[PDB]
């Protein structure tokens, strides 16, 4: 997260971490045994860390269970990062509390001008690289498909929103990739992609999860 503040231990209890040795990509906590994450973050070996602040320091609250399945979205394009979306199945339920817990889903799209929370312990520098310690967040809102489409010209799918600041200084970065995007309490998008970090006219771009509801809830349902 690029220009964004220190949230507070445990203040956004649905975001997870993915570490494989390191802390790789978010991920958001949709019920006790499943996370939504991007596609792109996809790799084998992966712990799923819940209750985190500091990544590098165990200070209580966490629960580290190991992802039992990864399901990449059949249709996911690689270079296009078309349906970059991926469903992670914990090997036991995780312990659901105060600093552990689900978000839901939406029920409908976000409309431009929605104000949503952005969080993640990716990169803080625009140009260069810092990683912090503890999560970062970051109030940002939706922007309009126009605007998004004349930023990216050719680039933007139907399953995909841009959100941020066209004045450049706040955006997420790498390392938030496959975090949460929580709009008035549901989770409306998923952190996929951008040119560069916190760039004028260059907007973070997310995988818009409204558009699969349907398919989270009939592959969980089959799992
Ligand atoms: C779809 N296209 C083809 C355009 C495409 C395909 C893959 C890609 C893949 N490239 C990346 O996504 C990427 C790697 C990376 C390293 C550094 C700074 C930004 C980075 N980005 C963008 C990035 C990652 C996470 C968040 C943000 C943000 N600024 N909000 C930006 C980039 C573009
Ligand atoms: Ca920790």
């Amino acid at each position: 997260i690029v220009g964004g503040y220190t949230c507070g231990a445990n203040t956004v209890p649905y975001q997870v971490s993915l570490n494989s040795g390191y802390h790789f990509c978010g991920g958001s906590l949709i019920n006790s045994q499943w996370v939504v994450s991007a596609a792109h973050c996809y790799k084998s070996g992966i712990q799923v860390r819940l209750g985190e602040d500091n990544i590098n320091v165990v200070e209580g609250n966490e629960q580290f269970i190991s992802a039992s399945k990864s399901i990449v979205h059949p249709s996911y394009n690689s270079n296009t990062l078309n349906n970059d979306i991926m469903l992670i199945k914990l090997k036991s339920a995780a312990s659901l509390n105060s600093r552990v817990a689900s978000i839901s889903l939406p029920t409908s799209c976000a409309s431009a001008g929605t104000q949503c929370l952005i969080s993640g312990w990716g990169n803080t520098k625009s140009s260069g690289t810092s990683y912090p310690d503890v999560l970062k967040c970051l109030k940002a809102p939706i922007l309009s498909d126009s605007s998004c489409k004349s930023a990216y010209p050719g680039q933007i799918t139907s399953n995909m929103f841009c959100a941020g600041y066209l004045e450049g200084g706040k955006d997420s970065c790498q390392g938030d990739s496959g975090g949460p995007v929580v709009c008035s309490g549901k989770l409306q998008g998923i952190v996929s992609w951008g040119s560069g970090c916190a760039q004028k006219n260059k907007p973070g771009v997310y995988t818009k999860v409204c558009n699969y509801v349907s398919w989270i809830k009939q592959t969980i349902a089959s799992n």
